[PDB]
């Protein structure tokens, strides 16, 4: 088998994804000089790449890198691909007038483009992530502003984000020409600045064959375009059909699963076990959550803090003592469910092995999930995909 | 068609003490257990015979090392090694066989038996360094009305133990056939710490996915493992070695492993030290070691010492954005240090340097202004150093 080298793609480089009608006036708004599309009044940044037609196996990344440009807050993102056997995708939708398919409001109520439907796959994302409060813009470590915001044992404020994963699973997705895209549900002209990096490593054996791949978007509830806050949870599960060819071989389930809701006693800072099912069968079954948010401290200087009171032991002048100190607690430390200000999120997987051919049914169930509540916007970001070897 | 060896699972230590007790362990070398697992030193060195198989496929290799305090509170530093092949003297054959590290010329080495090579003797070789954080586990308990006057509001529960991986497929030409791997800590208490340690193998599944020829050349190892003192050598003079390359070696990479150490106010462990590393005189390393994250700690270390520290801070009141003079609380765990926090481990820092003539190169550590010894002042720099190639 021919080699064709390894390819570095600087998908996107500095780029400013914001909300903009003024620059960007459309939903559809012509690629700028440099091959970026910008959607969604600039909330969606979109590239064609072109990858070279492998012959042997490869392993693929993502790199991305995102500062705030003014926008102070945490705010959900998703680095995404448009599936390839579907006609209605994000693009067709807005450059060429297409819209996601009915669907029947008894079962999947008004929540549009989030499961398949006709000529219709969901989009499938790549990486979900997590802006920090405010980094970069906000992340002046001078003596001036820094001492009021930056804790004690903070030496300094990272001033960017960087998150990688392996996306080599979705190469069938990024096969020939491909669609790679970031949406950040920004609402401020300031916005954020991303860089994102697809590299391809090319197995340096002759032996070494590209193995015959598949991907099965499932379901996606980010509300990329045109859609409302994924609540439907909160009263009923959401299900769909899938199709299993004959030969399918080592089928595995991703499931990428954020909660949301930022009010007190809201989803995003409350416990929802998630339990999902292939056929009515349990294949997973957790709680997403973070317990570890305080870790990244540090790459959140526009944090809103509070004052907890608390009884503290410590080292003074005659020894060990004890005194009650007003401690800072930001709202970046709080535990989440199954995400920081600043984190990516790695996608859950089970292992699934062959399945009958045919049809078989995917159900995501978060029964104890809050339903939208006037400003509270409780919902839950869900994704998810078979992968298997034909 | 290379054959398949498969998968291998070994489990180096499972449970192990490392600790301090004369009383358990009376001299520097005491038999092996039933399980088979040396303890050295009175205790702070544990070491298994493992064996790996002359694989012929390529294959990974990793290291997992689990611990938690077993009653210890101290953030000491550690080391999970390997014995080099080449080498009669070593760790073992001192403690059991009555060998010793080779003499030294005072005027370039001082007293620092046993950092670089001599007669016989290759430096111990490092497959992780490690700093313990202070008490994991032992003090971890959650539920104990006494633990929120420790646990700051905004670290939801101590972690109970801590666990670190390190890809050392590198380092495989050190594993391969028969090989002694420890663990030793720098625990002066009866209680010390409890470690798992284990070894994975993941072997391609391609039949033509050959093990290539690999060598490790140990140049260097300052940490004191038995009957050998501080390192501060670097405060006094730099240290060199000469190692031999032969022809045809490709792909030569360096791998260097420094943390810094005093942890009085001022000392090495706190304050930032350039390191100059240099072959054949030329730099191909220059950095300060250095680590800004250590408040990412803090839910690993349940027995650090805390200090309040006045400051300004910005809050929501009850009636708005205000701000107040508060006593916010500062860990040990939280400042900053040369290289490490405690609950770290150190990834090593790598340089390439691609072919050197055959025949005699020199390797040199500079670490120009670290501190000397100062009476309880303990400042020293573990380093380690070994280069890998391909032959
Ligand atoms: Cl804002
Ligand atoms: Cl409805
Ligand atoms: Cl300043
Ligand atoms: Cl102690
Ligand atoms: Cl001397
Ligand atoms: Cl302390």
């Amino acid at each position: 088998l021919p080699a064709k080298g390894d390819l570095h793609i600087p998908v996107f480089e500095n780029v400013n994804v914001r909300f903009s009608p003024d620059t960007y006036p459309d939903n559809y708004n012509e690629a700028d000089g440099t091959g970026v599309y910008h959607l969604v009044n600039g909330r969606i940044i979109l590239k064609k790449i072109t990858l070279p037609e492998y012959k042997r196996n490869v392993s693929v990344s993502l790199k991305v890198t995102l500062a705030s440009n003014g926008d102070r807050w945490d705010k959900s993102g998703s680095c995404f691909v448009l599936p390839k056997s579907s006609a209605i995708n994000l693009l067709t939708i807005a450059r060429d007038g297409m819209k996601f398919p009915s669907v029947d409001s008894l079962k999947l109520e008004k929540m549009v483009g989030i499961v398949p439907g006709k000529d219709y796959l969901p989009t499938v994302e790549l990486m979900r992530f997590m802006t920090p409060f405010g980094i970069g813009h906000y992340s002046n470590n001078n003596d001036s502003l820094s001492s009021k915001r930056r804790p004690v044992y903070i030496p300094k404020w990272e001033s960017n984000v960087t998150w990688q994963q392996d996306i080599t699973d979705l190469y069938p997705l990024l096969e020939g020409e491909a669609y790679v895209g970031i949406y950040i549900d920004t609402w401020t002209s300031e916005g954020y600045l991303v860089n994102a990096d697809i590299d391809v490593k090319e197995s340096r054996l002759a032996c070494d064959v590209l193995p015959k791949r598949h991907v099965e978007p499932l379901m996606n509830t980010v509300y990329y375009m045109g859609q409302s806050y994924p609540d439907i949870f909160a009263r009923r599960d959401v299900s769909t059909d899938f199709t299993v060819p004959k030969g399918a071989k080592n089928i595995r389930l991703k499931y990428i699963v954020t909660g949301h809701g930022g009010h007190s006693g809201g989803d995003e800072f409350v416990q929802k076990r998630n339990i999902i099912s292939v056929d009515g069968k349990e294949v997973l079954n957790f709680i997403p959550w973070r317990d570890d948010c305080a870790s990244f401290r540090r790459f959140n200087p526009a944090t809103g803090v509070w004052l907890i009171k608390r009884l503290a032991s410590y080292i003074g002048e005659k020894g060990y003592t004890e005194k009650e100190v007003e401690e800072p607690l930001a709202s970046s430390d709080l535990s989440r469910s199954n995400w920081c200000p600043g984190s990516d999120v790695v996608p859950e997987e089970a292992v699934i092995g062959t399945l009958a051919p045919g049809k078989h049914t995917f159900t995501v169930s978060i029964p104890e999930a809050q339903a939208v509540d006037g400003n509270k916007l409780n919902h839950w970001l869900v994704s998810a995909y078979l992968v298997w070897e034909e």
